[PDB]
């Protein structure tokens, strides 16, 4: 599915969502 962040820190190198989901994109990373 996706993931939550956790701590405010993802793994595999990845970007907190602003709805606390890890991923990619520059809605994810911006």
């Amino acid at each position: 599915a996706a993931g939550q962040c956790y701590r405010g820190r993802c793994s595999g190198g990845l970007c907190c969502s602003k709805y606390g989901y890890c991923g990619s994109g520059p809605a994810y990373c911006g």
